[PDB]
């Protein structure tokens, strides 16, 4: 669909068979979220955002239905005031920025 | 122009006379820039991000030139690591997320 912007560009996800929301960011280049137990193995990484830098840990290769649409990539869990999609799973989605 | 999110969306913007390098952020519900002077009287306000708050003063009704498009609005200038044009500003050009 196309979403304009007037309101918070909030969409529906489906992780760990959960459902939760997410806001599409597109200044993110990674996808962030909130606290909660992902399968596998986690590397450390470092993130930084408006206001400092934040540790999360890193799971590869992690299935999550956005808006009906499949992706697999990437999810970083930490910190976060809000679930994050960033540039690395919307891109997966062909999502495109228009004006 | 269509944007695709294969790299980070930086942009050219023209603010108080001087040219400047900005991301366009469908997360940021605001415009934060880093700091620079601009005029008239502000006010100032703390604003959440990745990593936690940072104080920032408020200017409104300043004009911008994002693209060549001209948009009005609230301007936060800040110690933000990058500028953000954020929703406030998007959709006065008339920005949207298509996927
Ligand atoms: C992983 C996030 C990336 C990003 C920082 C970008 C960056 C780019 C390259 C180099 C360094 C840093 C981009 C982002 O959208 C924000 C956030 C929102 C999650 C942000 C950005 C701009 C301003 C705000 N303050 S606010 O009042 O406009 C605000 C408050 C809350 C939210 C909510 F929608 F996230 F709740 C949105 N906006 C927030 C941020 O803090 O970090």
């Amino acid at each position: 669909p196309q979403i304009t912007l007037w309101k918070r560009p909030l969409v529906t996800i489906k992780i760990g068979g959960q459902l939760k929301e997410a806001l599409l960011d597109t200044g993110a280049d990674d996808t962030v979220i909130e606290e909660m137990s992902l399968p596998g193995r986690w590397k450390p990484k470092m993130i930084g955002g408006i206001g400092g830098f934040i540790k999360v840990r890193q799971y590869d290769q992690i299935i999550i239905e956005i808006c009906g649409h499949k992706a697999i990539g990437t999810v970083l869990v930490g910190p976060t005031p809000v679930n994050i999609i960033g540039r690395n799973l919307l891109t997966q989605i062909g999502c495109t920025l228009n004006f």
